[PDB]
């Protein structure tokens, strides 16, 4: 991976990676791989997180893999538990995971995105803060989306990502005594640095690798007093 | 009703208050009945929503009442559906209704605070609009709370209520093409304006006229420019 | 004046209007004379604050008219004096007064536009508070525009209006323990509701009267606990 | 400089940073001269950018610097001219430059810090647009602050921010097109990484390392999809 970042930024890390096996998440695994961190990932397909993890063995990195609904509270529970024996600590986690108008969208189609784009990520970053990241500090970084003055055409994905850009804000408010930082990040229109449509004044989308070195900025050490805040990535788009 | 607005500036209309049995839905139902507009209370409670109906119509007033669970889908499409066959149109919509660590929030929890704060308010106003506010135009007040920096000790609602607000400027770009305007208030702590802690720049707590005020005001024709909007009324404490 | 709010609301008391003899401002003067303010117009142009003035008398309100240039301090500092010898007290202010690539605009052009549309009100705001609503309360609405993601061809208008926004909140934190409510308004494209392009979701440009009637109710009793508050008037342009 | 960017990422590149002798000013020179870029202090004081260029040389870096008054336009013309025939191309630019009751605060304090916070970043980014980056691409990185809610305490300075803020925004949409990004960082108590009160969720004051590693990472290829947004350095203590 060309990274901007110096080599061995994240060595001995454990960082996980939910939604790790595709996109944004895949490349932003293989860069915090890349950087020397043990990257688990999570997702609801077993075979795609094993083609990630294979890749990024292949790569040189180092990686584990664990397949789990993060929308259930029991899993989650069992899935942080299960890292944590085998990792001992959790030092970052990054909640990747996650179209109709909104006269069309159902009780059900609104409710199931608002657990897979709020409510799966608040259960992992709870039971990571819970059961590790209280004790020891760490940091958190919530997928988001252009959603800052509504989402029309996909209402209940701007509902969502609202509710956990201000998740982002309280959690970093509650938790920041404990030495965790949470921040988000929120990608406007995605497919010209690749380490791995017209209303957009930049007159390009963006790329997988321009949003996970945000990420990683987030994590990071340069970031230490960076918490409550969303970078967006949207070649402003948004403005 | 010590009402700011002129008599009769609600004369004939048929209007929406969620939540109209009690608090600021019950002063915002009393407020537009003065007013004369014919209130529509809904609630889960049969028995405040007759309480409430019972002081409107002893003050002159013209109001009725339906028990329903509006976090139910089925019920909310055939509530708005009786009050159609008893009204004919619908001209406004107040949706009214609606503490822990973050840490200590379940799934359960979280997930009943989105249906209450959120998915319940999602659906009437959808089902006032495909049933009758696409047809005629008319205007949505959302409920929200201040949550603009997170909600610490109340992160389920700040959450539920941020999407809230933004479904309220998703809702007001996709409905406006109708004639519907869809606003928001935002409240912060409410119990010197009476016409029914020390972090307050204004060095006082508000009242519920206080919020009902806000609301009539967007539903007015003041507002006929005035979508996508929230009003916060919290004495600048969030400042 | 077709008003919204009840007659004789505003009696007895004195508001100021900077840029009070065009436009929103004298249609603002209008209904705040029709609902039975002594309105006091003040404006660099003595001939459309006569001509304003002459309108309202005839139309049976009370009024009176100063020119002045807000831009320059000492004159503030007089005016304010000037107005409180011939009326006692200052109940509310209304500062109404105030295109180019950024490339394009000079120091003297960027300096000018902040002079107009920031400084200006600023000294009649703090003169009004320091000479004498910082002794009895009252109320402060600015006015804006639509800069909230920048404003694209006005640059300079922009930032003096941001500016302005963070004012409005500095001060109504400052002053809210004097009794003392400061807001703003930021009206869209303005020229259905009339008292006195098409990337607009409700599909109109607004009128004078609907910018108005805001900011009648924000100088109103039912905005005492509305403060540091701006609201949009943009037909959701904004969203 | 311990950075947490990779040797040589702005190896042959010419970055201005003005308020460069002092600061985060200095702290962002010296990690943007360990990484490889010619830094081009711009300051008032000819006296503290020699020495903190003197510091540059000795640690290894390269490095010029100019006495400028930067809130003056026929010398911003001049100095940006002056620095082009220097270095044929100016990669980056990195605005760095700039307490009283609102009450207290005269039109000549209020304009001066107006002139020095928010005039001043505008000329220098104008005529780099102008005279280079409109025809390169590039990116722009402003000093703002803590000013979301206001700014209470230090009013004037607040407005200049927000003003600064807003001129981020329109200067990416505006720019966008010639490849040119506009972003800031939000500094909030500024003094636990160090490459170089308890009101903090985090509990601690930050660092200028903490700042500076926030402006270089929107400097680099990592950004390059991050235009018009705004980077909080406050520990989570405007949430």
């Amino acid at each position: 991976y060309d990274s901007i970042f110096r080599p061995g930024l994240f060595d001995g890390q454990t960082i996980i990676v939910t939604g790790g096996g595709s996109g944004i998440g895949r490349c932003t695994a293989h860069e915090l791989a890349a950087l020397g961190a043990h990257v688990v990932l999570v997702g609801r397909k077993a075979e795609k997180l094993e083609k990630t993890a294979g890749e990024i063995v292949e790569d040189g990195g180092s990686v584990s893999w664990h397949a789990c609904d993060i929308r259930e509270e029991e899993a989650v529970k069992t899935l942080v538990a299960n890292i944590l024996a085998e990792r001992g600590t959790i030092h970052h986690l990054v909640n990747n995971a996650g179209p109709s108008p909104l006269a069309s969208i159902s009780q059900k189609g609104f409710e199931t995105v608002l657990r897979t784009n709020l409510v799966g990520g608040f259960l992992v970053a709870r039971e990571v803060f819970n059961q590790s990241m209280s004790k020891t500090g760490g940091s958190i970084v919530n997928m988001l989306a252009d959603m800052w003055g509504g989402m029309p055409g996909m209402g209940h994905s701007g509902a969502a990502r609202s509710g956990m850009e201000n998740f982002t804000r309280t959690a970093a408010v509650e938790w920041g005594h404990a030495g965790v930082r949470v921040n988000a990040v929120a990608p406007g229109w995605i497919a010209t640095y690749e380490g791995a449509r017209e209303h957009v004044p930049l007159k390009r989308i963006g790329s997988e690798s321009e949003v996970a070195a945000a990420i990683v900025f987030l994590l990071s050490p340069g970031a230490a007093f960076v918490s409550g805040n969303t970078i967006r990535i949207d070649g402003a788009a948004s403005q």
